[PDB]
């Protein structure tokens, strides 16, 4: 399952979902 930038595969839905990393989390994506 081929997923975006921003988002994350989801097993229990079917398709991907925004990633909790998007919401507040500078280190994640500092750069």
């Amino acid at each position: 399952q081929w997923c975006q930038p921003g988002y994350a595969y989801n097993p229990v839905l079917g398709i991907c979902t925004i990633t909790l990393s998007r919401i507040e989390h500078p280190g994640n994506y500092d750069y």
